[PDB]
DNA sequence: CAACGTTGTTT
DNA sequence: CAACGTTGTTTT
């Protein structure tokens, strides 16, 4: 997807991601660089977003089931990436095809070593082709089985990079959100959908790149139909909007 | 090593590499090419010494427990060697360190087509860096034992290789010796020996490309303390002096 | 990390 | 040779 919704306070956001560890014992992931969250309902490629990946990443002796939160750069920027402003990276890579993921070298080298993330949203927005070419916002969200209290966060399978400045500076973290075929509650709005990683497993294997091979990963790549929405107004069409308004229901 | 001695005459030679069979038959090994034998008490790169291997480098149906013994060129000529002249080779393959030997391609790639080889020898000489001078002290080095009559010869691990003259010519038989740390016993002469198979068993699995594997015949390749050695006068450090001078004790 | 262009070794 | 080290555009 092109846009997403990810507003909780710190505080809640890491609540809302307690876990079990591979001894069953229930955790909260611990934060790298916390001060880089910044929270908004109108997420953009090239904002930062919270995304969950293996502790095993950062410390060499460590329990790869244990999670880290850490916000990173939405537009997955390559290693070998060799002008000094991301952002003039030539092509996209705010989304990577599941069909030929292992076949592109953007996303294939770091997919290889590992670097497999979970991004977190409350939801992420998508248009539908209306005729005239005014198209229509939709929020959309896993099922909710006041709201905000115990929101279940929707969790989408990334691949992450790590980029050195060649001029100097901190190692860049940037991700790639995953998309699939829509299913078939969503096939009206949309072509495509995110890789939607559905409940602790998922999440878990998707995550633990210690204990679970590349090829293993790829089948919780998929669509899947545990998904519902709403039409929303059109203050979330301009970026710079972040209000309650921009999934509020219409 | 850089220098041996081997100056027993090809009668005297074959009859001191008496061996068994895999039937436990004693055997004398069969020559090729004897009349390139050139006996001398001072052996240097680019000459031919008499090393033992595999009678099934030569015959497609041979039991791979009988050696033959044929005089090579010490200094393994690469098959890919692209030039007329061998001895232009800008590479030094007089040795091979046994800790990178499956990392350097001229040497793993005939190490895995099993040419292997025993490098023979009455001993070997190495010069010992004395402290305050330049002037280095020369040393024989063989086994434990006038003594002629029944001296046992000693057997170096080498890997051989096969180069065909671009421009025609017979296919040149060259060897590296394998070289490993040098043991307690001589680390005071020098920081490196060669890899010197130890007995009728270490021999035979050396040689036996077909029943002892790479990873099998690379745990023969290590330091040995069974050596001894005496200093020696420095008639052996000019290459082109060829007396029994040359490993005479002092 | 598959494709591709280069190089090969020790005291 | 063939094993090395080096290279590098992507989506809706």
């Amino acid at each position: 997807c092109g846009r997403t919704s990810c507003h909780l306070p710190r505080d809640v956001l890491t609540r809302a991601c307690a876990y079990q560890d591979r001894r069953g014992q229930q955790r909260l992931p611990e934060w790298r660089d916390p001060d880089k969250y910044c929270p908004s309902y109108n997420k953009s490629p090239q904002s930062n977003s919270p995304v969950l990946l293996s502790r095993l990443h950062f410390e060499k002796d460590a329990d790869s089931s244990e999670r880290i939160i850490a916000p990173m750069r939405w537009g997955l920027v390559p290693s070998w990436f060799k002008e000094s402003d991301p952002s003039k990276l030539q092509f996209n890579t705010t989304n990577c095809r599941s069909d030929t993921v292992m076949e592109k070298r953007s996303f294939k080298v770091p997919l290889g070593k590992g670097r497999r993330c979970v991004v977190l949203a409350d939801g992420f927005y998508e248009w539908q082709r209306c005729g005239t070419n005014q198209r229509q916002p939709y929020f959309i969200y896993f099922p909710q089985i006041k709201v905000w209290d115990n929101w279940r966060l929707l969790t989408m399978a990334g691949i992450f990079d790590c980029w050195e400045p060649p001029e100097g500076g901190d190692v860049l973290y940037s991700y790639t959100i995953i998309t699939v075929d829509s299913c078939k509650g969503l096939s009206d709005i949309h072509h495509r959908m995110p890789a939607i990683l559905d409940g602790e497993e998922a999440v878990s294997k998707w995550l633990d790149f210690g204990e679970v091979s590349t090829q293993e990963a790829l089948k919780l790549i998929h669509p899947t139909e545990n998904i519902t929405f709403h039409a929303v107004s059109s203050v979330v069409n301009n970026s710079r909007n972040n209000t309650p308004e921009c999934l509020a229901p219409v």
